[PDB]
């Protein structure tokens, strides 16, 4: 998926090579920026999207509590309504 | 909200772009280069925003377990603890 | 953690920066672009990793409800089987 760790700390080091290019500006500044801004957009894009279709498990996992919750008697004007909007929930989470 | 797989692919063609860069710096290679990070970023921020609005459903709904749990006589001692977590977590996730 | 409101108008910024870029090229607008992108970098990954964190949040909450659930005899069928799942979904949420 992604490292959060090294994420931030790329992070770091693009704030510093920034400091560098706004004092003297250059092509290799320029370039250098761009390539720490990309090799951060590779984790940032991929922690994003970890994230999704980890939440569409703990959705799922929700889902199998409301089913728990059911098992032992409890009021289905309560669960009905958690089952419309895990349902719709998930649909958001889901791509395709 | 934001579309993961244009995300990723467009990250890939980010990475084309930056591999050109390097071989051969230019103008028209910096300018391609941000307008497509920029393009991405759009989505960046939309799946990261969805992301938290989406977790403050996924709260709201375990508060609702959490009713669920003790309409059928679950020990508040233990929901009390999961209420006051809930509460908090609700919060770091709402902007205003 | 990260202002999601301030990181979305900054986005729309970035975008009126790109525009001016394509019409116009130049070393100027290349570091302004440049910079805007940096400063959302910073709240792009700061609302990434805090979202991982809330959500290992959410799933210890999950196997909060678990206990819940087992403490007013739910069938161990349904509860042991989301225990695995909330185990491992908890492993890919940690980092270290």
């Amino acid at each position: 998926g992604s490292h959060l760790g090294d994420l931030k700390y790329s992070l770091e080091r693009l704030r510093e090579i920034l400091e560098r290019l706004e004092e003297n500006p250059s092509e290799k500044q320029i370039v250098e920026a761009i390539r720490a801004i990309v090799e951060n957009n590779a984790q940032i894009v991929e922690a994003i999207r970890a994230i999704v279709e980890n939440n569409a498990q703990i959705v799922e996992n929700n889902r199998a509590i409301i089913e728990a919750l059911e098992a032992i008697g409890v009021d289905q004007k309560i669960l009905e309504e958690m089952k419309k909007q895990l349902k719709d929930l998930k649909r958001s989470l889901e791509r395709g």
